[PDB]
DNA sequence: GAAGCTTC
DNA sequence: GAAGCTTC
């Protein structure tokens, strides 16, 4: 998930 | 070494 | 079913 906690997705 | 899925 | 990286 995030940055932070790619994306989401990429 | 963990805690955190939504682009197709 | 990848799969893109960070904040702790």
């Amino acid at each position: 998930t995030x940055p932070g906690v790619t994306x989401p997705g990429v």
